[PDB]
């Protein structure tokens, strides 16, 4: 409050309470978060922030002010990717796949950190000017977006058990949601989709067009939506998957995207 200037709220109720800063000592953009008792255990869950990755937002600062918390973060100028695709259209392929890429190597210090992300969508993927991918590392407000969600996720409001390895499905998700400009089944009712995950005979999604895609994009998105749990593959044995380690991937292919977004 006394050391940045709020100028922009950010998410429109999508990440909460999310201001876009300046700094008066630097002059530097900034994200801060609110979060809606205790002194004490307030001081401990902010160190473990500190302890880091170079596809995971950096953590700057907290401030706790009249019962508010202020969760200081970099400043991603671009947006989400889904703030970019819906000026841009939809993605390349290989921008999908330096997206894919980037977001498995942050999903793999994640659940390193035996940390579940439980949210990978389009819209939390944010993209800073630099071309560079980042995620967000963070009674609570229930995490997870029925279209997005693994089929083990989707059951747990039946028959409980799921682990880290929903990212990676999510992942899945959101690589369609680049290239289709909305995830798949976006049309069908929420219970509905995550209903017929659960009966027998169950088909994970696809690309609609055959023809516009290769062979390894079509595999990523066989391999990444694996109905079972137990076959499917970590984000460290992801990323050796032929698609994310092509090797013309690099941040040029979103320094290009981010130009198409300032003029199409
Ligand atoms: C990802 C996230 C965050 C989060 C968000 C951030 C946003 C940014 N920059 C920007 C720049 C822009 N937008 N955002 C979006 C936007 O509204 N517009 C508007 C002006 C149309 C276009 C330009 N920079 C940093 C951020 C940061 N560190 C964060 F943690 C907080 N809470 C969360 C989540 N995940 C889901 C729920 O909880």
């Amino acid at each position: 409050r006394d050391h940045y200037d709020l100028l922009q709220r950010l998410g429109g109720g999508t990440y909460g309470e999310v201001f876009k800063a300046r700094d008066k000592v630097s002059g530097d953009l900034v994200a801060l978060k609110m979060v809606k008792d205790d002194v004490s255990t307030l001081q401990k869950e902010i160190l473990i922030l500190k302890t880091r990755h170079a596809n995971i937002v950096a953590y700057h600062g907290s401030y706790l002010w009249l019962q508010k918390l202020w969760i200081c973060m970099e400043f991603c100028g671009a947006g989400s990717l889904q703030d970019i695709y819906q000026v841009t259209g939809s993605l390349s392929e290989l921008q999908i796949s330096y997206v894919c890429r980037e977001v498995l190597q942050g999903l793999a210090y994640l659940h390193s950190q035996k940390k579940i992300h439980r949210d990978i969508k389009g819209a939390n993927i944010l993209i800073n000017d630099a071309g560079e991918v980042r995620l967000a590392d963070f009674r609570l407000e229930f995490i997870g977006t029925p279209y997005w969600m693994a089929p083990e996720v989707a059951a747990v409001a039946l028959k409980g058990g799921y682990n880290e390895l929903c990212d990676i499905w999510s992942l899945g998700i959101t690589a369609i949601e680049l290239a289709e400009l909305q995830p798949p089944l976006f049309d069908v009712h929420p219970l509905r989709v995550l209903f017929l995950m659960t009966k027998s005979g169950y088909q994970p999604p696809r690309l609609k067009e055959k023809g516009k895609w290769s062979a390894a994009f079509h595999n990523f998105i066989k391999v990444t939506l694996t109905k079972s749990p137990k076959k499917r593959p970590s984000a460290t044995k992801m990323l050796s998957h032929q698609l994310v380690s092509q090797p013309g991937l690099n941040r040029g292919l979103i320094l290009d995207l981010l130009d198409k977004l300032k003029n199409p």
